[PDB]
């Protein structure tokens, strides 16, 4: 425990975390700079060693943080993310992984409380949304099957395959070129194609909007219930 | 009644409904798989018999459910949907019906309470919206007539027919290519076309947004009224 | 007054207004039908006389309604609209007016209370919005001037004229083809064009959204204030 | 102080500010008119002197306003804006500055209280949004780096440079031609490009919407807290 607490006070120190954030911001600049072939032709040699240094320093940090937090480390999503992001960056350059190394810049999120809270807040709405996401995903699935069968023979790029139809249906949901780009061309062969995509557009837009309405209104319903118990307590007491 | 209750306990059992959901999920996978010509060339023979089996099993189920629920069955929208969806799947392969058979996968909605409640909730906002939908539909109708008369001679694909103008006006409402794709081309012949579509875009966007504003605010007004009676009861009593 | 009240009871009768609505719906169908050249080649002779009849009947109605309501008629927006819409339909076929005759179908709005209330509600948010509309219109005006000066020489169709720039800026505000269709082409000559349109897009989207936020939140603030006085009255009294 | 108060009563007078607003509106019309080459060929000589006069009058005004307000002037954002906008207009015609002179029309905002309040209100939501903007900007930055590395070699116009990728990613965020215009072309070379842009679209849309949800709900939570203390005070007192 003597050796344990020595490490704990370092890993727990504000200098330690401020150092890591320093590295993250420095390496973030570096990774932008490595985007210029000009910059790489000259200073590229330096930035590569720096990225190797940062990676090793983050590996030492992850190791220390694990000795200090023990099993608690692997039950913490933030440090799980720090773990896998640093682990990715450790795969030898031997290819999409070289690109996924950029994800280590998200450590600026996992290391800054203001950023964690923002992400925690945004993520908190999702659990209640799961069943609606499942409903909408079943909806997409059923319509991707139908679209593949209706249109995939004449329009294989857009509908020749379940995956392609899934892609196009998502495009239609964002409303991107849905008419000039997909449905008008379809209607030159299938004049009733609009009977398929208009109702599809209605459901998916209607569901999106009503999802937002329900979150705002149900949130404020709770706010009211919480205020209601507070006022009713006082009137009963005083 | 002896024979009645025997069936009722089966049709009402959790195994019965869990079985049907099992079938729905299995058949849902099957229908995705039947999308691959590769898969069909090999295993296609099996999946066709399976779809025939599921269809017969669902027909037995609908029949049983009707003997158990009697007239209540046909006054229940969920089982009405199960009815017609299974009824569609019964039309002999002799063509758009073959595609509409996929709709039977929506039985996963009508059989899962979490999904029913979601759909019930989303549908509940619609009754209050009917008169606004009618207003907006009258609006579309009047503008489709005018557009057909103004533009249908020179731009028949987009406006040559009430139905075509209805289609294009919906496209303009989603804002999809409304300018580069429709109104700029129109303005090369009708320089004042923008006097028609800009105001059209204003009304339809303004109405959409204010529909959402009114639902949120009127919902919370009720929440307040309900909270108001509760607090006022206490102050009067205690 | 003897002759006055005789007319008043007719013009005020439910049959009278139900008749007019009947005519409006009949003529609305007629105007859709007159959209088919096929239909016009055959039954066109009949529908033209019918439109002449409806127009005369509405003119008699407007006349009666004016004798009954006196100056109150011309201070009523609904009957002002009925007036001008019927007045338009009276201009001899000698051309855009022939099209504006379709607007008489909006009388189905001004004659049906459910529709009036809907329109009244939607319109009620506008007065409070006037100064923001003016702000945003000044904003459009300043940017249309700048855009004309920056881009109108090389891109006259999109920016050669204040009016054209106004049009394109509205297009950019709806986000329709703003990049692939306008700003990327502009940037082939003016690489810094994005410094103009991105901030423009930020302001206009930010203002729209915050307009909606402010209506919902200020509405509910009032709802709270109104609930607050009610509860505070009770606690003081009981 | 004798000379000071003489100026103060003029600079503070309602005539003074009404005069300046008059000039702003007159010059605003002028600047629209100077947009027509026709108008400039004829009356152009007059409007140029008028713009020189207005500019000098505004410079006298800024000078007076500074003698009256002293250091308070340069701590006031509204008069800081009036300052720099008039200062821009003072740079000799020797080029983008000639265009930025139009910004002086925004003085109609800084001189009209109704407009100031509107702008103040809209701006007030921003401070609380800063950390989310930073989060989203870090997000854009990380994805612009990855996109440059994944796609910049084959698609240099859209992704060849951090700045270009930043631009395209903003375009994808507005949903403008994201599929037909960017991702489908990308997928002809990188079939898994959708694994990059779909999740990107999900995050950025999800964050936008939840930003709006959080402002409305947190605003009303405060409204409730404020109402809660008021009602609880009464029940305790009466
Ligand atoms: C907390 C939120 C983070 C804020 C992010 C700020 C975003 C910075 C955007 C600036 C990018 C400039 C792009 C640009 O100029 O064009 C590409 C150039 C030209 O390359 P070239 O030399 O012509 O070959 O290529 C370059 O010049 C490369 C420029 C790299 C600059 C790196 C500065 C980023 C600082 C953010 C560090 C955050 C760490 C996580
Ligand atoms: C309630 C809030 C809104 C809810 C939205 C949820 C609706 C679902 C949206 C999903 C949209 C994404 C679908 C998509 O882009 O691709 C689906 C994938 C792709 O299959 P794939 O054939 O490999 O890609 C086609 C493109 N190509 C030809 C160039 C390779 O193949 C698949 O089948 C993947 C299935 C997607 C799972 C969705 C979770
Ligand atoms: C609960 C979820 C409900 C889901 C609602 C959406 C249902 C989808 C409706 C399908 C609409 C059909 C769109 C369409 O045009 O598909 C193509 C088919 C076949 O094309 P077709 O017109 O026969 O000519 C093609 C000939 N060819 C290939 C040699 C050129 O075109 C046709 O076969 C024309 C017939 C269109 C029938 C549309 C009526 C379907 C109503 C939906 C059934 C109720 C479901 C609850
Ligand atoms: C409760 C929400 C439901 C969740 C739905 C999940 C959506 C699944 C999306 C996966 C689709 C994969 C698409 C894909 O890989 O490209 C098309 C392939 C290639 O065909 P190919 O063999 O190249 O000819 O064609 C295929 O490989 C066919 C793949 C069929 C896979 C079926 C898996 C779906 C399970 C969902 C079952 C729900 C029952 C209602
Ligand atoms: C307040 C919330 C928003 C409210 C939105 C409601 C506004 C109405 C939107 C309706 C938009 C759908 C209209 C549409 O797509 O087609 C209208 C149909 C089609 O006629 P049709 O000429 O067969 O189709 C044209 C396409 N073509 C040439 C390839 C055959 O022909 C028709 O006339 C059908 C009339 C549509 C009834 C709408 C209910
Ligand atoms: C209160 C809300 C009002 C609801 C409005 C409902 C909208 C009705 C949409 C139906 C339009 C059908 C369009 C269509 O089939 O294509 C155009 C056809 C073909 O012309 P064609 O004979 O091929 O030459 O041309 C035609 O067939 C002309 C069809 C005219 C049908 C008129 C039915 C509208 C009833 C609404 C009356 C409301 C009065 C204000
Ligand atoms: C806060 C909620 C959102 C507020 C939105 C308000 C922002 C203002 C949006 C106005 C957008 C409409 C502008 C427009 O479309 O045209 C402006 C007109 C047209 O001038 P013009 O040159 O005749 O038309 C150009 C098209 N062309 C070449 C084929 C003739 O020429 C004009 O200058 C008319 C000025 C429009 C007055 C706006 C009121
Ligand atoms: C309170 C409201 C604030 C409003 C904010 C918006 C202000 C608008 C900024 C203008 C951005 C300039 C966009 C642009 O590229 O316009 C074109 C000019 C001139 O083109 P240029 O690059 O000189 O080459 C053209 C040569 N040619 C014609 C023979 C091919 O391009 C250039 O001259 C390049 C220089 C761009 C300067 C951008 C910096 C302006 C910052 C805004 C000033 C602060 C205002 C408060
Ligand atoms: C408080 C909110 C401000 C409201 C802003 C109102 C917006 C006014 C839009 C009217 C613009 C008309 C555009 C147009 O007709 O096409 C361009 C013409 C044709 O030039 P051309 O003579 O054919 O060469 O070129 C022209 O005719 C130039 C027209 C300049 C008219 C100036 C009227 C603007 C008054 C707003 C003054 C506000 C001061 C800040
Ligand atoms: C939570 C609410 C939503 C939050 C949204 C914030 C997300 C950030 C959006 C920023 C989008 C604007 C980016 C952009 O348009 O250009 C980025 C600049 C341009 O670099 P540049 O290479 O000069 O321009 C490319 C266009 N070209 C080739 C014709 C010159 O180069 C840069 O790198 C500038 C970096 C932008 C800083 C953003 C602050
Ligand atoms: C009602 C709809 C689903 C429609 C069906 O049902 C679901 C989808 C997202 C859910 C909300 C979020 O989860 C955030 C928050 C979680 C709290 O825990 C309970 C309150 C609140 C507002 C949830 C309420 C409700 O559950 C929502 C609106
Ligand atoms: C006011 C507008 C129509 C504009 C006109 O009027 C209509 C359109 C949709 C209607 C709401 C939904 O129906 C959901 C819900 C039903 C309850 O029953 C009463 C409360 C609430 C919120 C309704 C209130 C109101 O009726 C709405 C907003
Ligand atoms: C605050 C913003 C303008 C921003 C600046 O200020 C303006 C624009 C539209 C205005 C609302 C509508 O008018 C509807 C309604 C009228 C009532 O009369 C007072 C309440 C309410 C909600 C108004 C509040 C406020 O006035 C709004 C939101
Ligand atoms: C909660 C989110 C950020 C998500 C994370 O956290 C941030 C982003 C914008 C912030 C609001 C605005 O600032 C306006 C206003 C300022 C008051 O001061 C406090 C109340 C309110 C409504 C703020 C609440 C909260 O702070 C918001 C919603």
């Amino acid at each position: 425990s003597h050796m344990y607490l020595r490490i704990t006070n370092i890993v727990e120190s504000s200098f330690f975390t401020k150092f890591i954030i320093y590295l993250i911001v420095l390496n973030g600049i570096t990774m932008g700079l490595e985007t210029s072939k000009t910059f790489m032709q000259s200073f590229g040699v330096y930035t590569t060693l720096f990225n190797q240094i940062v990676i090793t320093i983050f590996t030492i940090e992850i190791i220390l943080r694990i000795y200090v937090h023990r099993i608690s480390f692997f039950k913490d999503p933030w440090s799980l993310f720090d773990f896998f992001v640093v682990a990715i960056s450790l795969v030898p350059t031997s290819e999409i992984l070289r690109v996924l190394r950029v994800l280590r810049l998200f450590r600026l999120v996992t290391a800054v409380p203001q950023m964690r809270k923002i992400v925690s807040a945004l993520i908190s709405v999702i659990p209640g949304m799961l069943s609606v996401i499942a409903l909408m995903t079943l909806f997409f699935y059923i319509f991707a099957i139908m679209a593949t069968q209706l249109f995939g023979e004449r329009f294989p790029e857009w509908f020749g395959t379940l995956g392609e139809s899934f892609y196009t249906l998502f495009q239609v949901m964002t409303l991107e070129s849905w008419s000039m780009g997909i449905v008008r061309p379809l209607m030159e062969v299938y004049p009733y194609a609009w009977v398929f995509f208009i109702p599809f557009i209605f459901v998916v837009t209607f569901v999106m909007i009503n999802l937002v309405v329900a979150i705002i209104v149900d949130a404020m319903a709770i706010l009211n219930q919480k205020e209601e118990q507070h006022i009713i307590d006082e009137v009963q007491s005083h």
